[PDB]
């Protein structure tokens, strides 16, 4: 049973704890906040969880790993501190503000014999294994992925922008299925501070391209499509995927065996515990490399859109 | 309102569909077909009766019909349309009407000089659905849109010109002329696009355009507003349009697709000739211009070059 420490008192931290408990693989033991009262209010619904308002004391505790869901600007210092204290880390997305920070965390992680994971919940869905297996003997000609849902220091603003907050999902989906792209572009409708409300991008692969749409002031219900020489694979979404149906050029359909998990974090929560308990190091390096690929794309896309 | 005598250039299935629609409207009668080989004209015309067949292009244009539908390869469109207008014939050019925007403006000058109409046969542009959608959106603040037209076919052209023209016409019909546009395509070695993705840039929003000929998309077309999303099943031969707000509520729009894809344009062209609304005509000319300007810009950004 993994003893779990938590940083960040948002609703997302409750949902992670709920999934961690439900997996039967974690035990919550510690919560940190700079204002002790905020931690106490957050932790009240749980039983005898120890509270900390000093990062250095928190990390001297006996827990095995920390889930970090604080604002983006604090991730790198907190995670680096966690890894230097011998704790495994799960960083909520986006894990870092920029690519170089990811590689530095990896260095600290290796140096301290610890794991660092980015909590990209869609990437660990079983559905992607099924889809990738199905595509293995097809010739892919393109794809179109989106995630846009209406909702009512600058770096933390940016991290809340469409590309960083929602666009990261179709980016992770593309990297999971297609690997690292050669190049990318992105253009956005922006606030006057340059933060993106929504936007459209393209990932460029050797023989095809992938359209990406992200939005937080608009809702898209568009399916996500992957084009092949013999037809089109249609996914209802690229996050918490529920169905995958292939239609050929005659109109004949085949349904892939997709079973979504009860909750959106179920699969990632199970993957992280299994990695820590029974290490598969090659697969871990794949996770690291893919996160790096996503961050590289985000950094490029931000620049092409003039988000600064 | 007398019956329009119609001549046709182009002996493909599209010309058959156009003629069928023209006859069905009750406002046209086919009288003449031109082809480079007179046998070809004869074979094409076998189902129709009392059709004059022509092998001589300028003689065809000086014959006694009222308007010509031109569905030859688009590299021939400009010269054929100019001659037709110079002979005092009204012209319908199958899409894309021209390969470059100045050709369209040059044809407009010839048409005005000869007191004749020039139409581009953009079948979706004339759908009643677009009037209904535009009226609906007049009460809304648009925040963006996503339009596509990608259909696999085995085998001036390419996905943008042949299929992308549909979502461009839809965008122009609803939103008017964009400030700017871009397009990036997957291309053959000759630079012609198999498929691609573009953006139309408007002052306060952008419109994603997808076109493709080696791939099939069944994505609906969406228009985003501050209060929700309007979803169209397609932007051509539109069947359904429904608005959904952010609280799960819907507004239905009254869409009734015509029996055929060309029904509404054929009716529009006859009505314009018989009972001209010249302000409306100028709108049609202007919008066609906007579409051809955007196509030309998009070809530049994508590096798509013909011949
Ligand atoms: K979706």
């Amino acid at each position: 049973m993994l003893k779990l420490g938590v940083i960040g008192t948002g609703a997302i931290s409750h949902h992670f704890i709920e999934a961690a408990h439900t997996s039967g693989e974690y035990q919550l033991v510690a919560i940190y906040s700079r204002k002790l009262e905020t931690a106490a209010t957050f932790a009240s619904r749980y039983q005898n969880i120890q509270l900390f308002d000093q990062l250095e004391v928190f990390f001297k505790s006996s827990f095995d790993l920390v889930y970090i869901a604080s604002p983006n600007s604090l991730h790198f210092a907190q995670a680096k501190a966690a890894l230097s204290a011998g704790k495994h880390v799960i960083l909520e997305k986006p894990a870092v503000s920029q690519p170089q920070e990811w590689f530095d965390l990896i260095q600290t992680a290796e140096k301290n014999n610890c794991f660092i994971f980015e909590a990209a919940r869609n990437y660990h869905e079983k559905a992607f294994t099924t889809i990738k297996n199905f595509l293995a003997d097809k010739q892919v000609l393109g794809a179109d992925f989106n995630y846009a849902k209406y909702s009512s220091v600058f770096s933390d603003r940016f991290a809340g922008g469409a590309l960083m907050d929602l666009g990261i999902y179709p980016l992770y989906a593309a990297v999971r299925l297609f690997g690292k792209a050669n190049d990318a572009t992105y253009h956005a409708q922006q606030l006057d501070n340059s933060i993106d409300l929504n936007g459209d991008g393209i990932l460029f692969y050797p023989d095809y391209q992938v359209h990406i749409k992200a939005g937080k002031n608009i809702t898209s219900n568009l399916p996500c499509e992957i084009y092949t020489t013999d037809g089109t694979l249609t996914l209802n979404t690229i996050e918490h995927i529920r169905s995958a149906i292939f239609t050929d050029h005659q109109g004949n359909q085949v349904q892939l065996p997709i079973q979504q998990a009860p909750h959106t974090m179920t699969e990632e929560v199970a993957a992280f515990a299994h990695m820590i308990q029974q290490p598969d190091l090659n697969l871990y390096q794949t996770w690291l490399y893919d996160a790096g690929s996503v961050h590289e794309l985000l950094y490029t896309m931000r620049q092409t859109a003039g988000i600064r």
